[PDB]
């Protein structure tokens, strides 16, 4: 056994300890030299061959430490603390620390290999997508780069969790075993636990207490910065993920561990316009090279009259990426061979301003070694383990200053711009101030572990609690005791303390302030440099010269003047950013800190399936531009043919239209598929947000081509079936739905013929639709689900943008029941005297085939049988219009006048030349359903009506003009939003401007009626005529879409379609079928919009909200008294009240426009009840005159045969 490796015999005396120590020093540096030599070789020449040597030399070192430690611990430990000279005690104490070696060999292997496994797992940790990806991501570059570079919350979250999953989960069991052995080993050394040993290095009886006091003094700076970043992150990600008062999601801070916020500087940079001064471009033109960069650095130290580099340095240092091309650990490091004769830097230098500063840092280490190289090896270390880095840093700060750069010559003028330095200082603030709490809590956490304050069942609980309490962060996902996120940070599984850095950071600024004060410098500390200040160099040298001989605190007191750490120097360095940030925080009213800490974000909508979705908003903006630009042409093209065909039925126009139909199909699918690639939930431009959400709906196109084909096939089969069904008399005479059968329903008073027509249409048209409905439902439900809805019912109901729709609709309907019930009963009485009790039960629901309409959706056809007062007309308005020479254009002209008096946009000139106001006489065939058309060209707007000169068409004209008016004033929005606030609004506006038309006042104002006796009966007569549609149509319109909703809900099946229909027909319309019906019939097929699969609830909304608007206009127009006597005419303000609302188009939720119009954000039936209040009174009264009893409790009655 080499005497140079094993201690000899020594007494327990100080002289013996001195002789032992002296002997230890001589051999120790020899051993260390061998160890580092191979270390340098492998690190400088990466190969398994050198790895083997490194492994061997390190092994030898341990045996040496074991031999000497063994003797030292045995010899002096009973007396060592009494040795007079602390110098000796320091040396002996270090060697006397055996650590792991204390463990028995079996535990040694377990402990040593265990540590190796912990290290292996961390570096081996791989994160893989939930796909059989060809290659996964490792911690770096992939995971760190993607996490540092990506800004997609979903993507960023997945990477953050995966790393914690792979790294944390497997470490949790192992780390416990380390805890037992680690504490067990140090127990033999004499420390209560691993934590006590690490804290022992700082020789501070109140060390941990000191740090909390330090941290509390820095918290004011940290909170201000935390609030500022919190605000900035909120600007980027939105309140959904950033609670202005709560903690910040750990994964959004730009780095896997949130230990450094540098990567978010691009979002927060003050004065973004001032460029960061980079001297690299000049450095290159200066011909500088890495080798000279270091000699430049050496000159700085010579300016400090410190020791220049030994020639050994120029020879040994691995300044560059070696020309030999052999592999090397390019990460810049400074190496000190304990051989007093040499020290080396390994830079792998590349010419950048950053590396220039880096080199100065590393050289500072070299300078530090040189100054204490004279001390014994045991003392040739920092005053405290954090002390080392600080010295290197303070040197790094001074040179980074542009003042210093100018002194070097790399800058022509030192522009003293506060915006520049604030931008710079803020970058440094994000780089390291954000680090302070993190570095503190990790070792705060570990002491809890080693002390047992955090038992195993709390590894993760205390981790997040501590991480949240100090750093102000919460997890991106709820995490529980199964996890061990502590294993996610390199320093944990590698069991390397973190506290050194935090203390080092405070010492850095603490030293810096001292030298600046020593250098006679004044003013801004961040503008200080120590260059050329020999007096300060001597002070710095003093601190280095002592090395680890003198206790760090003693040296610090001599340097700066204070026996302990303090935050004051650090704050003064950042004073400027401190002041500035508070104002930025003050102006935003930020809540310093994070109350309501128990808050955290929701998971992404499709996590983890949506983690690769594109969230960049700049391209989405351009996307919307191209979409509008292209969609305008396609819809206009579509509209052109669609208009051309609707007026010119010529068969070839249909062929043309079909081809155009394919184009919109092409376009819809093309841009729809592209739209689905944008992730809307992360966007913040509200306009773009709604636009993309809409376009993302692919409707039928979400179905597979085969099923889409099958779906369209079925639609046409149903559409065709309805299109060709007819009812035929026994003689074979066949009647069509319109106008033929409609006239029967409208004109017949014969119970037999009405039933035959109603029954017949339902028998041939109705029953047949069951040939397709079931699969039809299944298919559209499949499509709805593929579009992200629960079912087709959810899909349609979603267009009202309000989840409580059905509840609101329900309440709205209930509020009309008193009126509807009175009307219902009154009509029943009218039917009673014409069809008799044998067919009319005055105490039950009404036979659904007598309401004058094939579907009983509108009762206006029976007005003659229900009129409350005859002698209603003072003049025939039809003959009067004829007498006054009224023409279709004159009719629409009067409407434009009304609209002009209301200050709304006049109709464009081309309208008068391309609209079709009359039945063509050139043999063209027209689709006569009156409607209004928008060509999306900001100039083409047209009306198509088979205009007849009568009052009815006069209402149609205004109604159509209403739509036109609505198109014109939102023409400025992009096509994607050229829609009403909601489906109802568009159809609702149509009535509002028309309502006044039929009032007696407006009727008379145009002399359509000569003066009439001012009877209320004429008002009542008009109001009932209105109610006979406005009211009756409400419940029917409600029932259809509810019936479909519950069918889309799957809650209703074919076995009872008929029963659910009639049950609803009873509950909502108070109706029953005229004759019993069994399965095989499917009455709902009897109404077009069902087999045509078109929603109806819009009409209901239209007939409600239109009355709120009318009241608002009458209120704004100043009208008082009976609401039906209101006349909007020429109200310059009332028009403007609507104008501002219409311009919103579909860009806003309808509650905004609703309020902007009426002053309320909710739909309210009260306006309508008020409108009909007089008629209700009369009808209610009439019920008393006849003693009519309201309701239909006696469900089962039908007309007698
Ligand atoms: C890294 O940089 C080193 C520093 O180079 C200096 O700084 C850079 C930014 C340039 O400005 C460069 O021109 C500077 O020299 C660099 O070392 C330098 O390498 C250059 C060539 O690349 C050498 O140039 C020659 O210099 C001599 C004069 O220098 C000697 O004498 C003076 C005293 O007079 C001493 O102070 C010096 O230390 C040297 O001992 C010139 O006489 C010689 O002239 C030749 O070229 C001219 C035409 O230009 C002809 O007319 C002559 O007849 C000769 O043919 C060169 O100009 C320079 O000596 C050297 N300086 C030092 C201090 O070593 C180093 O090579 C770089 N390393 C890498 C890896 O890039
Ligand atoms: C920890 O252990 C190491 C190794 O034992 C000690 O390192 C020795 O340190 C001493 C100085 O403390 C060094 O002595 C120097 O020797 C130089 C001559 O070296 C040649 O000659 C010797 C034999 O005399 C050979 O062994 C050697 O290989 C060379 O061939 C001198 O030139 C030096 O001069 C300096 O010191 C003298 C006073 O001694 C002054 O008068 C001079 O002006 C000058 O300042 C010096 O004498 C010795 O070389 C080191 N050994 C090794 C192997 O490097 C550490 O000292 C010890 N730690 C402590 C705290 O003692
Ligand atoms: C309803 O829509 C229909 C389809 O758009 C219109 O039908 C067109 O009616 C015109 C007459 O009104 C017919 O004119 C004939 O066209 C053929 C072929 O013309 C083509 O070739 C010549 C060169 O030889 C070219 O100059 C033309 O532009 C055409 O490209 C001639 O041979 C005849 O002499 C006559 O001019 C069209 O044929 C006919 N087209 C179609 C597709 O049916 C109809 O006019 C519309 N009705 C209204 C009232 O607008
Ligand atoms: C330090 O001093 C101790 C004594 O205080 C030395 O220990 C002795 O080491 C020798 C061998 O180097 C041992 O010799 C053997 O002794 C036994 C009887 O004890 C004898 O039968 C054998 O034939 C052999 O000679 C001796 O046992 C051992 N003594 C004790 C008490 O362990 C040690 O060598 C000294 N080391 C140095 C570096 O000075
Ligand atoms: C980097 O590391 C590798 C491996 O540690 C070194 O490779 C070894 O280099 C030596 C010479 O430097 C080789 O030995 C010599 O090879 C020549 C040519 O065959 C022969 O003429 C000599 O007599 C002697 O055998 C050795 O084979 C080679 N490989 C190994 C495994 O040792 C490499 O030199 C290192 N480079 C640096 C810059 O440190
Ligand atoms: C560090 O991790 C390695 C790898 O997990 C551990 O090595 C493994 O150690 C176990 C026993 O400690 C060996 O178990 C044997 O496995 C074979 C199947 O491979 C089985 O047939 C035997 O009955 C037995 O269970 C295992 O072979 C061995 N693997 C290797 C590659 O050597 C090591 O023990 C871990 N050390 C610590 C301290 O956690
Ligand atoms: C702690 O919380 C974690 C989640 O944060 C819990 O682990 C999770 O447990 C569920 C099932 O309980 C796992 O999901 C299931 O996976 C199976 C396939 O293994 C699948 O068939 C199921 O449909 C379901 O998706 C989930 O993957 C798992 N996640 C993790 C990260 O382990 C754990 O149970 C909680 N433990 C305690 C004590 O609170
Ligand atoms: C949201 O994005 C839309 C779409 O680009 C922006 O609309 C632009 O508005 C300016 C005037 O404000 C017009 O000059 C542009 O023509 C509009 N864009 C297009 C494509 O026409 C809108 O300003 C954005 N709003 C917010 C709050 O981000
Ligand atoms: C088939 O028979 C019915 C029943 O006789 C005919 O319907 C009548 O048509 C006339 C006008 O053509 C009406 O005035 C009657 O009121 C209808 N009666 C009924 C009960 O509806 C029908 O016209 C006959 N068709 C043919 C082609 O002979
Ligand atoms: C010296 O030893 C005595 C007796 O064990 C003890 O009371 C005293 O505290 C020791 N001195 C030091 C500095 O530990
Ligand atoms: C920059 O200007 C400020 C003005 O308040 C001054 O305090 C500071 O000393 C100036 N710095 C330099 C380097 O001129
Ligand atoms: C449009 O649809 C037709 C259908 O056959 C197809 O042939 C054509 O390639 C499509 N074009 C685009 C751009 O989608
Ligand atoms: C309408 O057409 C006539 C020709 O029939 C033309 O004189 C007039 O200028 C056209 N007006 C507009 C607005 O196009
Ligand atoms: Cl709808
Ligand atoms: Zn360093």
């Amino acid at each position: 056994l080499d005497p140079g490796l094993q201690p000899g015999n020594f007494s327990a005396d100080e002289a013996g300890a001195q002789l032992f120590a002296q002997s230890y020093n001589s051999s120790a540096e020899q051993v260390l030299f061998q160890s580092v030599a191979a270390s340098w070789a492998h690190d400088t020449n990466i190969t398994a061959e050198n790895a083997r040597r490194q492994e061997e030399a390190a092994l030898l070192s341990q045996e040496f430490a074991e031999a000497w430690g063994q003797k030292a611990k045995e010899l002096y430990e009973p007396i060592w603390q009494n040795f007079t000279d602390p110098q000796l005690r320091r040396i002996i104490g270090a060697v006397r620390t055996l650590g792991s070696a204390n463990l028995p060999l079996a535990k040694r292997q377990q402990y040593n290999a265990l540590l190796s496994n912990m290290s292996r797992i961390y570096s081996t940790a791989k994160v893989c997508l939930p796909n059989k990806t060809a290659t996964c991501w490792s911690l770096d570059p992939d995971l760190t780069n993607i996490l540092a570079s990506s800004r997609s919350y979903a993507m960023l979250l997945f990477a953050w969790e995966g790393w914690h999953n792979a790294a944390g989960i497997p470490l949790k069991p192992l780390y416990e075993d380390f805890t037992a052995l680690s504490n067990e080993a140090y127990k033999q050394d004499g420390f209560t636990d691993t934590g006590a040993y690490w804290r022992s290095w700082y020789n501070s009886p109140t060390f941990e207490d000191d740090l909390e006091h330090l941290y509390q003094q820095l918290e004011p700076l940290y909170l201000n910065l935390h609030a500022f970043v919190r605000r900035a992150l909120h600007r980027r990600y939105g309140d959904r993920y950033i609670n202005l008062r709560g903690p910040i999601p750990a994964h959004l801070l730009g780095d896997m561990w949130a230990q450094s916020w540098e990567n978010i500087y691009d979002m927060v940079v003050p004065f973004p316009d001032k460029p960061n001064l980079d001297v690299t471009s000049t450095m290159l033109q200066q011909g500088w090279n890495a080798t000279h960069m270091f000699r430049v650095a050496e000159e700085f130290f010579t300016s400090l009259e410190l020791s220049p580099m030994p020639p050994e340095f120029w020879e040994g240092s691995m300044l560059e990426k070696p020309a030999d091309g052999r592999e090397v650990v390019c990460h810049a490091s400074a190496w000190d061979f304990y051989n007093r004769k040499d020290f080396r830097i390994k830079q792998c230098t590349r010419v950048t301003m950053d590396q220039l500063s880096t080199v100065h840092h590393e050289m500072g280490h070299i300078q530090y070694y040189l100054q204490y190289k004279d001390l014994p090896v045991s003392l040739r270390r920092g005053a405290n383990p954090g002390f080392h880095e600080a010295i290197g840093d303070v040197l790094a700060l001074s040179v980074s200053t542009p003042e210093h750069l100018h002194k070097i010559g790399l800058l022509d003028r030192v522009t003293n711009d506060t915006e520049s330095d604030i931008n710079y200082l803020l970058k440094m603030a994000l780089e390291k101030i954000a680090f302070l709490p993190f570095g503190y809590l990790v070792d705060q956490w570990r002491w809890g572990v080693f002390s047992g304050r955090t038992p195993p069942s709390r590894y993760n609980f205390d981790w997040w609690y501590l991480r949240t309490k100090y750093q102000g962060i919460c997890p991106p996902v709820t995490r529980n005791e199964t996890h061990f996120d502590a294993g996610a940070k390199f320093h944990v599984p590698n069991v390397t303390p973190y506290i050194r850095y935090f203390v080092s950071f405070v010492l850095q600024f603490q030293f810096h302030e001292a030298l600046c004060k020593e250098a006679g410098y004044e003013g801004p500390l961040h503008q200080c440099d120590i260059y050329r200040s020999t007096k300060a160099g001597a002070k710095l040298r003093k601190v280095l010269q002592a090395g680890s001989s003198r206790p760090w605190q003693e040296v610090l007191k001599d340097m700066v003047g204070l026996d302990a750490l303090d935050a004051q120097p650090l704050l003064k360095y950042f004073q400027l950013v401190t002041q500035w940030l508070q104002e930025q925080n003050q102006q935003n009213g930020e809540v310093l800190g994070w109350p309501e800490y128990q808050w955290h974000p929701p998971l992404p909508d499709n996590y983890p399936e949506g983690i690769d979705l594109v969230t960049d908003e700049a391209e989405a903006s351009k996307f919307v531009e191209e979409y509008d630009r292209t969609s305008q042409v396609v819809w206009n093209e579509y509209a052109e043919a669609n208009w051309n065909y609707n007026t010119n039925i010529t068969t070839e126009t249909s062929k043309i239209l079909l081809q155009k139909n394919m184009q919109i199909a092409n376009h819809t699918l093309k841009y729809g598929t592209q739209a689905r690639k944008f992730d809307v939930n992360q966007l913040q431009n509200t306009t773009i947000k709604r636009i993309i959400k809409k376009v993302q709906d692919l409707e039928r196109a979400a179905l597979p081509a085969q099923e889409l084909e099958e779906y369209n096939k079925i639609l046409l089969d149903m559409e065709t079936t309805y299109s060709v069904a007819t009812v035929c008399h026994p003689n074979g005479s066949c009647l069509q739905l319109e106008p033929d059968l409609t006239n029967v329903m409208a004109t017949s008073r014969k119970y037999e013929d009405l039933l035959w027509a109603w029954e017949g249409w339902r028998d041939k048209a109705g029953r047949a639709i069951l040939q397709f409905y079931p699969k039809y439902v299944e298919l559209i439900n499949q499509a709805a689900r593929l579009n992200g809805y629960v079912d087709a019912g959810d899909s349609w109901r979603s267009m009202y943008e309000t989840p409580s729709l059905e509840q609101d609709l329900e309440r709205l309907f209930q509020e009309l029941q008193p009126l509807y019930l009175n009307l219902h009963a009154y009509v029943r009485r009218a039917l009673h005297r014409h069809y008799g009790a044998q067919h009319i039960n005055l105490e039950g629901p009404i036979p659904a085939h007598l309401l004058g309409n094939m579907w009983a959706q509108t009762w206006s056809n029976i007005y003659d049988l229900v009129v409350p007062f005859p002698s209603a007309p003072s003049m025939d308005t039809t003959e009067a219009m004829l007498k006054q020479g009224w023409t279709p254009r004159r009719m629409f002209k009067e409407a434009d006048d009304f609209f002009t008096s209301l200050g709304l946009l006049p109709v464009p000139p081309e309208f008068w030349n391309k609209s079709m106001l009359e039945k063509p006489t050139d043999g063209r065939e027209v689709v006569c359903h009156a409607s209004a058309w928008d060509f999306y060209n900001g100039k083409d707007f047209r009306i198509k009506q088979c205009t007849t000169v009568n009052l009815e068409d006069l209402v149609v004209a205004h109604h159509e003009m209403g739509h036109i008016q609505y198109f014109m004033q939102y023409k400025d929005l992009p096509v994607a939003l050229r829609e009403g606030a909601n489906p109802g609004f568009h159809e609702a506006i149509g009535d509002v401007l028309a309502l006044s038309v039929s009032t007696p006042k407006h009727l008379h104002s145009l002399n359509l009626l000569s003066s009439e006796g001012g009877s209320d009966e004429h008002d009542i007569n008009f109001l009932m005529k209105m109610a006979l549609d406005k009211i009756a149509f409400i419940p029917f319109s409600y029932l259809v879409d509810q019936w479909r909703w519950r069918v889309f809900d799957g809650s209703i099946t074919k076995e009872n379609y008929n029963q659910e229909w009639w049950s609803l027909r009873l509950k909502y319309q108070g109706l029953c079928p005229p004759v019993p019906r069994t399965q095989g019939d499917f009455d709902p097929g009897a109404k077009f919009h069902i087999p045509s699969s078109v929603p109806y609830i819009r009409y209901f909304v239209s007939f409600i909200i239109q009355f709120q608007f009318h009241e608002a206009l009458c209120q704004a127009a100043g009208h008082t008294g009976p609401l039906h006597k209101c006349d909007i005419y020429q109200s310059k303000e009332a028009g403007q009240r609507l104008a501002t609302a219409m311009k919103l188009g579909f860009s806003r939720p309808w509650p905004e426009a609703m309020q902007l119009i009426t002053g309320q954000p909710n739909m309210s039936a009260s306006a309508m009840l008020s409108y009909f209040k007089p008629l209700l009174d009369w009808l209610r009264t009439e019920n008393e005159l006849h003693g009519e009893k309201l309701g239909w409790p006696q469900y089962n009655w039908t007309p007698n045969s």
